[PDB]
């Protein structure tokens, strides 16, 4: 039973982009440190209702996504199974 | 505060290649097989191993193809470069 | 997003033991020793696919990597002490090595 | 072989002290509808029972990993109680 499931927590840098939707996230754990920044891809329905009628640019969220990591160079894909809203960008 | 954890699941499908940083500060480097479906993608991980009692631990006990639990700190360095620091791992079962 | 997830390596001490929900269900446990202490854990299973999984191909003494989701709900004795049950249904599992 | 958990939840009582090690309860409830699941956390590494002494608060989002155990007890009849031992936590949200 292989996976590689991802916990994130961090503040949405970007608007939400309908293709699914898809969105960035910042996380900067220290805060002298880098900050990294992940692309997010959302295929459920309820989620992307969820992001673009309660969400705002800037928001603390708690999100776990499915990882994905292709390589031919690598391509890593992130699609977002699970979010809670910490708090809201205003 | 802010964090990006990752926990993966598969086989190791290299060897154990051993580094040193210009702080001469050693570290272990393999990557992670992991298929979750049949019909899906197979995913690669590099895994970066620091602390030093898991480097003894990975080039003595075990072996390439070993089914191991790893979890790991991901960082999105910058086109974008994934890091993953093991911090714990836990040996499902060895290769042959 | 709460939640509580558990993963277990051990060897099932103990046979598939069919029951009914009112749906059906199996249950197992499953020995884990790490470096010494033996923990017992108590396993159910929902899933039919896995069920049959278990029923048909694992045998007793095998060597399992079983995730399942935690709960823990709090019953009366009547001596008026107060002890948990802890609940662990099973979500996937992965046989290394049979018995 | 081995057990641990994941959980996240909100810290649901203070951090006593016995002797050295911290302890303290999480309540997770996966669903508003559905049950709240209650946990006792052991603290055993100093770094993380200075750290929850020193920044966490009572009601605080966390995510905790922590290494499994299960003591059967004899008392009467038996009983369980399910042991877990903090290995490393993660503050998503600070109570107040």
């Amino acid at each position: 039973m292989d996976f590689s499931k991802m916990s994130i927590v961090g503040r949405i840098g970007s608007e939400f982009t309908e293709h699914y939707l898809k969105y960035s996230i910042a996380s900067q754990p220290r805060r002298d440190g880098q900050t990294n920044w992940y692309n997010i891809t959302v295929f459920n329905e309820p989620q992307i209702n969820f992001l673009t009628e309660y969400v705002r640019k800037g928001a603390l969220v708690y999100v776990e996504a499915d990882a994905a990591n292709y390589v031919f160079g690598t391509t890593l894909s992130l699609v977002q199974k699970d979010i809670n809203l910490l708090k809201n960008g205003k």
